[PDB]
């Protein structure tokens, strides 16, 4: 499913993502926008054999099992396939686990590049959240 910006915002707010580990809502909308363009079925293969999965583009080397990534750890304890569903429950739960590591929201290259040290007010504007 390709989420509408405000449709996503409402779904993340409802899942407790606003302030999750000190990361306000606009941070998560900004990273979903630039990581996948709000598409839960987005996939991206890397040089090293790993693949990025879903709306938050979670890597198969540490967080999920896709059966073709060499030396993977599956810390989220899921199949990567579970990150591409229209239903965000599993993606949210894994993303929640990703920001608990020391690097936090800095784990996401799109966040560091287009959201970090920017005015993200516009990503939630008009959503009524
Ligand atoms: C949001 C997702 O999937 N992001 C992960 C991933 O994602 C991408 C995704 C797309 C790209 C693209 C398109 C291009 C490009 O150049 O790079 C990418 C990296 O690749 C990073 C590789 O460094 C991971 O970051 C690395 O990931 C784990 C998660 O924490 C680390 O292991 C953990 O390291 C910390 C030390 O800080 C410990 O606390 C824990 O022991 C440990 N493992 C566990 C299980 O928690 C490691 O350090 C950290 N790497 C560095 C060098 O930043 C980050 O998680």
């Amino acid at each position: 499913k390709v989420y509408d910006r405000c449709e996503l915002a409402r779904a993340l707010k409802a899942s407790g993502m606003d302030g999750y580990a000190g990361n306000s809502l606009p941070n998560w909308v900004c990273l979903s926008k630039w990581e996948s363009s709000y598409n839960t079925q987005a996939t991206n293969r890397n040089t090293d054999g790993s693949t990025d999965y879903g709306i938050f583009q979670i890597n198969s080397r540490y967080w999920c099992d896709d059966g073709r990534t060499p030396g993977a750890k599956n810390v989220c304890g899921i199949r990567c396939s579970q990150l591409l569903t229209d239903d965000l429950t599993v993606a949210i739960r894994c993303a929640k686990r990703v920001v608990l590591d020391p690097n936090g929201i800095g784990a996401w290259v799109a966040w560091r590049l287009h959201c970090q040290n920017q005015d993200l007010r516009s990503y939630v504007a008009g959503c009524g959240v």
